[PDB]
């Protein structure tokens, strides 16, 4: 997914920063297995 790209790597700072330029996301991290960028 969006920065996390798994349990090796979680970019949980380019999942929180896709999702954070786009209005109506306020953040996201890794959920699903270190793939998911889950944002919110």
């Amino acid at each position: 997914g969006f920065g996390c790209n798994g349990p090796w790597n979680e970019d949980d700072x380019r999942c929180h920063n896709h999702c954070k330029s786009i209005k109506g996301y306020k953040g996201g991290y890794c959920a699903k297995g270190g793939f998911v960028c889950k944002c919110y």
